């Protein structure tokens, strides 16, 4: 296959499909399927030395993961494109991979046929005859010690629509059942003590014929607010290379983690300096606060048993992306080895972004003024987990800074709820029968700096008072107060939650450097205050298998390939055994101070659902900035021209 | 005067005019000046009976605050506008009042032409010839126990200018010039152990003409991007009068909060509900954090000090406000007594605000979708105090949230660095003799709620795991956990601060009603993050003359007057005396359960300055919301025009 401009660029269809006759060819006689076929991104080291040091290109390299009808777990490896042949394979039995959207499809109609299922459904209040308005949203079974991962699983979260345009979210079914992914079948159902037969009420609509019958009308269609660039745009791409406002930076792209950034520097008028190697998502996790059977199993890793890419959404239409747009698509494997695209992956475009800054001279009444308009650089997908949809946006700014904002929207998981049922502390009736179980959205931000260069270090910083009393020669009036860093010499030290007592936040540095003015080193500070304690207890099923959401911070020793905390394989693992972030962190005595790091941060939000949030819930947002500070001498936009400008000379001059 | 056309609507050019020459004939024969001339707002309860009960239109009163020649403190009272008396008048001679643009207008004249600022200057290294290149920014001196309030007073601090185009703040001077306001003369002079002569490097300089010169030149002119609405604006403002989606408001304004938002009601489908009757900043704090001596004094509450009316900027140029903007003036006196005018000194506009909300079936591989863009509706003013800037947004938006946003910039507050002085840990050496203090910026919003009528509560919400340990037959797996409720029952229970530990957030809420779904009272709920601990000791000048900056939350009764936390007359003030926050807070045995009530909530940000935010700051956000949660019985956006809709039952007709 032909090579790709980049080393990081992803692997083109034309690289999928000769990766996987490679492997068919290499298991040839076997009944394989395809689960995943991806880049294998080159070493770290190797990818430098091609940058910077005239090294040679790094090999072209697809990692695949395959499934063998009547064997269990999965088969790995890796194939080398140019001589077209399998260099790495082993079989794991003991692990189930991320379900594809393949795997997931077939679930609703094997449980619409499934005899047990449709006497459940009887039992429930809907004829046999009628199964075809029963759905059900296919999930990871996430763990269940009954099977481990001894056969690939899946639950059914029951639902049913009255009709095919219902948002069926407001009648879920009382069942769980429980599916054999490989023989396609229903092996048990999970039936409650307390049994709730289907809701009579009328579905919570959204769509506006809905919405007409509902409420009087719609709203009158709002005057249009355009935004056009009539000269074009201020970023120039390169292939996946952009370039902008002095930041250039690879937009990669894999099934898994989504967007991945790499190879970020910033131009210092003239000085390419780099800043991070590579930032993305690397996890996710979204446990349920339902202590009952079999709510549990509700506490999904989307990154991992599903993949942000898998589930992204076709930006074209809905109108996700408003101005001028530059796109670009995706490419996966399907079953059969066969690659397939999803357009309009990613959505790239800049917008104005309010002041960059300001300052007026109250001497001549602020005649003497100085504004720049902010412009930012956004590089946004959206992917759907079932009910949910995730817009994720990794925002440049003007100010050297970097902001990934979150917006969560889609509709809330839903249980059902008896007219007499109390959604207890657990949940809240949003709708009658309906219960929205409380949840937290946690996310695993995974970033490998070279701030400024090589040898980083992180610390955390915490505003404290002075230590001296008040009325002390030291602190007369007890005003006084300073930042405490605290750099993390070991693996044990960083472990470290956001602290609203100090403000915390964190700098990720070059102790190698130092600012000319400050004397401090040059850094990026994580400013991050959406950092919810993990609400599960320790042992729990949640923090066994997410051992990195325990802490807001986690940093250890950089590892080619350590990308995915909660392991490679996620599905079904019991949460037991030395892997992912739990085998990174070790004993913890690993040297963090001066070398190559991994920061990987937890974030995000705990949701205590109310009625606002069905039938369609409203965007909330989270967000987090790494800002650059005493990177720069001095503030690294004055250099941009201002909305406006009039010198003190200047204004005197126009009378 | 003619009454205006809203019981709320600030004091017209005429009002003022016609309180002042009524009080200029109350004390005829007096040398007096003004200080203050401002809207007495309308009794709480006569306003509403007026608006809702039919009751009698409000008298419409005037506040005044004067001086008069050598009397001590300031004489206050109310103006009967309809009668054009005054009906009531006290002096308070031990209080000094806010500092007007004409009060600190005329003491950069004073110190230039002391002598004893002078030999400061020469021995400096300025020559005595060339003190039109000082400059200094005068501050009120908060509060010195050397005169108390004896005098009225201001410190100056004192910055070098080579050139009139220079930003000053890159040269400041080591000593600090106390001026009497009244007899506008230099009283005295802090001189500092360590003497350090003016810098002798070149200024830190940022316009275009400096840049040219300091770095190669400016970067080329960037791509426009256009926003326009040509079918114009879909809110209608009658006077002050906002409606828009739903929300219906007045929009005041006055000397000292800058904007007050009041009387906020949400139009549910015909049935108006009452929100908040009024919202604003009440008072602000910037607490500096290095203990030597007189750097004390700086911890300006520039709302309570200057005034955020007194101080905004006519928004008209410097483009500020980017797209099709409605403008709303000030008015205030002078020190004779004239009206003043500040034009455009708020604008108001709606933008485009992102996804509102969007859901897609996967079962059609997302050909099923709904997608409804947000806009959101922006009330703001920037005003400067001497070296910085506050961009303040007022936010209402389509879910029903209302939001305040406020940016910070314009440039860091320095004093003199000795070239071998350390900036110590109390603050950043962002330039060659530059030391730029810690400090902190906290706020006071001031919340007069009215959920969804009268009789209202307030109550701190926290995450918690279920006190069930992993393992027990009610938290089997440990994932258990909910939100524990504590509705404040009196004053003292309210005095809370935000929690990492459990996502703290706080609900005000209307326990006389219930949500037909969720069972759960109406509220408003706090979301808020960046929430400050005071980092000045208990006892420090900074936490008496603050009572109200030591908690996230107060809640007090509600009674005519309450708004100024830190007490009407700021300056000078000890800390000492049971006013503002501390006397409504009381013994903290008051209720505040079901009753009227005032919701003081601090937030803010602690700065520890780096190069970055030199010469010129890049906008630092800040931001906290208040939204709907159980007040709603479902996403009250869903009657909004989707940007895009597809149905199943479409989809599958699109073959
Ligand atoms: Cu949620
Ligand atoms: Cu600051």
């Amino acid at each position: 296959p032909a090579r790709p401009a980049h080393p990081l660029d992803p692997l083109s269809t034309a690289e999928i499909k000769a990766a996987t006759n490679t492997v068919k060819s290499y298991f040839a006689g076997k009944k394989i399927s395809f689960n995943t076929v991806t880049l294998r991104e080159p070493a770290r080291k190797a990818y430098i030395q091609w940058k910077e040091q005239g090294g040679p290109l790094p090999p072209r390299l697809a990692y695949y993961v395959i499934l063998e009808a009547g064997k269990p777990g999965v088969k790995e490896g890796l194939v080398d494109l140019a001589s077209l042949s399998v260099i790495e394979t082993r079989a794991l039995e003991t692990v189930q991979p991320i379900l594809t959207v393949e795997d997931l499809c077939s679930t609703e109609e094997v449980i619409r046929n499934d005899p047990a299922v449709i006497e459940q459904c009887v039992l429930s209040g809907i004829p046999a005859n009628e199964m075809h308005k029963v759905y059900c949203d296919p999930w990871t079974i996430g763990y269940d010690e009954r099977w481990g991962t001894g056969k690939r699983l899946q639950q059914a979260l029951v639902y049913y629509r009255s009709d095919e345009d219902d948002s069926q979210y407001s009648h879920p079914l009382d069942f769980c059942p429980i599916v054999d992914t490989e023989e396609k079948k229903v092996i048990f159902i999970d039936i409650p003590n307390r049994r709730r037969k289907v809701s009579k009420h009328k579905h919570a609509n959204f769509y506006p014929k809905h919405m007409i019958e509902k409420v009087g009308a719609m709203r009158p269609e709002a005057p249009p607010i355009n935004v056009t660039q009539p000269e074009g745009v201020s970023f120039k791409m390169t292939g996946n290379v952009m370039e902008w406002s002095n930041f250039k930076f690879h937009i990669g792209f894999n099934y898994r983690e989504g967007i991945v950034l790499s190879d970020v520097s910033y131009n210092d008028h003239g000085n390419v300096r780099p800043i991070f190697h590579r930032i993305s998502l690397s996890e996710m996790i979204v446990p349920f606060g339902s202590p009952e059977f079999p709510h549990q199993r509700k506490h999904a890793l989307d990154i991992g048993e599903y993949g942000a890419g898998y589930m992204t959404n076709p930006l074209s239409l809905g109108c996700d992306c408003k101005g001028v747009i530059h796109y670009l698509d995706a490419h996966f494997s399907d079953r059969a080895g066969d690659p397939i695209t999803v357009k309009n992956a990613v959505c790239i475009h800049e917008e104005d972004d309010g002041l960059l800054f300001k300052h007026s001279d109250f001497r001549d009444n602020f005649a003497t003024s100085l504004v720049t308009r902010a412009t930012k650089l956004v590089v946004s997908q959206i992917f759907t987990a079932a009910n949910y949809e995730y817009c994720l946006y990794w925002v440049f700014m003007q100010d050297g800074a970097i902001r990934l904002d979150i917006r969560l929207t889609g509709i809330l998981n839903t249980y059902i709820l008896g007219d007499d049922e109390e959604a207890g502390p657990w949940g809240t009736r949003v709708y009658p029968n309906v219960n929205a179980h409380n949840h937290q959205h946690l996310f695993s931000l995974r970033i490998d700096p070279r701030i400024d260069g090589d040898g980083n270090s992180a610390a955390a910083c915490d505003a404290k008072s002075s230590p001296y009393p008040l009325g002390s020669p030291e602190n007369m009036y007890g005003n006084a107060f300073y930042s405490e860093k605290t750099t993390f010499k070991t693996v044990k030290d960083s472990l470290t939650n956001y602290e609203s007592a100090t403000g915390r936040s964190w700098d990720i540095f070059n102790p190698n450097k130092v600012n000319p003015y400050s004397g401090k080193p040059p850094s990026y500070k994580l400013v991050s205050t959406q950092c919810p304690p993990l609400l599960a207890k320790e042992g729990s099923l949640v923090a066994k298998r997410a051992p990195w959401a325990s802490h807001s911070v986690n940093v250890v020793p950089y590892k080619d390939n350590r990308l995915y905390p909660s392991g490679d394989h996620v599905p079904q693992w019991s949460g037991d055994g030395v892997r992912g972030m739990r085998e990174w962190i070790g004993d913890g005595s690993e040297n963090i101070d001066n070398t190559d790091i991994l920061f990987f941060h937890t974030f995000g939000i705990t949701h205590f659902p109310a009625p606002e949030d069905f039938p369609l819930m409203p965007a909330e947002p989270i967000t987090l900035m790494l800002r650059p500070r005493h990177f720069f001498t001095e503030n690294p936009g004055l250099d941009i021209q201002p909305s406006y400008a009039m010198t003190t000379s200047e204004a005197k001059r126009a009378v």
